[PDB]
């Protein structure tokens, strides 16, 4: 009833999203003693929550660390390297909630997506678990939406073609993607206003445009306005990026299913959008069911998928960044049973990736962990 909690990472986009969604739901009301942390202003403003510690702990001092019950961290997995093995070498036992990659394939660790594998974080707070990490992205967000099928043993394999966000590759990314927009655009600017103007012209000015060096791509290396990158993460050197392999292991880590996993697999591309990814998935299920069981199965899964009728006016009205972005809904649709047989179907989903992607499992899992004692 007396729990301390630190604040790793706030200031970053992740964290800074963290840090809005806690306040829209008062988490703060629930947190006994809150702490903030720094790595290059100790002694600062702490963001004010009503907390009694205003000014900034020293978030590399693995001491100062060691004074909280819990840690929630967005800073990242080169900060989870550098002090977690370090704290857990001191005795220190408390709880570990992470953002980052580092620790998601550890024995000792649960992925957390609890609207998906409650019953598991549950299970891990019974029997000693002290770290809960968020899931990568894609995975996250398809078990969001799919969860109802996988949950229920339904699939017997899944391949996921991507859409994926800038935002996913950081706040430096995101500004890059809109710069490129603008400089496109500006290439063309007098012809746009022109409407006697040819478009073959427009056509060449801006392909010729993301052809050169006056092109911004310092982040993304190539473009991403007006193009897209057949690749995420680094090269595993097998042809498969690491964007792509975190597909299998963490969604069967996520349900459980590490013993009898369920293969997913597929190809992960950015687009130019902000931070919705969206994904064209093709499944295999273990029965012939008729869509609308399909759909119900998937609408009873949890309270944030929405459903969407397999019709084109619902479709790009419901099934789009546009529609998604800053929002905890996660539409799928596109449900149809396809030419392979009626094991095979279709879905597309779309869903933000700072929020269920991110941010949001976190708050969830610290008030989990919070309400536990």
């Amino acid at each position: 009833h007396h729990m301390k909690v630190g604040f790793v990472g706030w200031r970053g986009m992740v964290g800074s999203v963290l840090m809005q969604r806690m306040k829209e739901e008062n988490d703060f009301a629930h947190i006994p003693e809150a702490f903030f942390f720094t790595s290059s202003n100790v002694g600062g403003a702490a963001p004010d929550f009503g907390q009694a510690a205003k000014t900034l702990l020293d978030a590399n001092d693995v001491a100062e660390l060691a004074k909280m019950d819990i840690i929630v961290t967005c800073q990242g997995g080169d900060y989870t390297k550098s002090v977690f093995q370090a704290l857990r070498d001191s005795g220190w036992n408390g709880y570990w909630i992470d953002a980052a990659s580092s620790l998601r394939m550890k024995d000792d660790a649960i992925i957390a997506l609890d609207p998906v594998n409650r019953n598991v974080i549950d299970n891990g707070l019974k029997n000693g678990v002290k770290n809960y990490i968020g899931g990568n992205c894609t995975v996250s967000l398809m078990l969001m939406a799919l969860g109802g099928l996988f949950q229920n043993d339904l699939v017997e394999w899944a391949t996921s073609m991507t859409y994926q966000a800038a935002s996913g590759a950081g706040a430096k990314n995101m500004r890059e993607l809109i710069s490129g927009m603008g400089a496109i655009h500006a290439q063309v600017a007098d012809e746009l206003a022109d409407p006697s103007s040819a478009i073959l012209d427009i056509d060449r000015k801006v392909s010729d445009f993301l052809r050169s060096e006056d092109y911004p791509k310092a982040n993304f290396g190539v473009p991403l306005a007006g193009s897209l990158i057949p690749w995420i993460d680094v090269d595993l050197g097998n042809g498969q990026s690491k964007e792509e392999w975190k597909g299998g292991v963490e969604t069967n880590k996520i349900l459980g299913r590490s013993g009898n996993p369920t293969v997913i697999d597929g190809l992960c591309v950015r687009i130019g959008a902000m931070r919705c990814h969206s994904q064209a998935i093709t499944l295999k299920l273990k029965k012939d069911l008729p869509v609308s069981e399909i759909e119900a199965i998937l609408a009873g899964a949890n309270d944030w998928v929405k459903v969407v009728p397999n019709e084109k006016e619902a479709g790009i009205r419901e099934l789009t960044p546009a529609k998604v972005t800053g929002t905890l809904s996660v539409p799928v649709g596109r449900i149809r049973k396809l030419g392979m047989g009626g094991e095979y179907i279709s879905a597309f989903t779309v869903g933000d990736q700072l929020l269920w992607g991110a941010a949001e499992p976190m708050r969830r899992v610290l008030r989990i962990v919070l309400g536990s004692l």
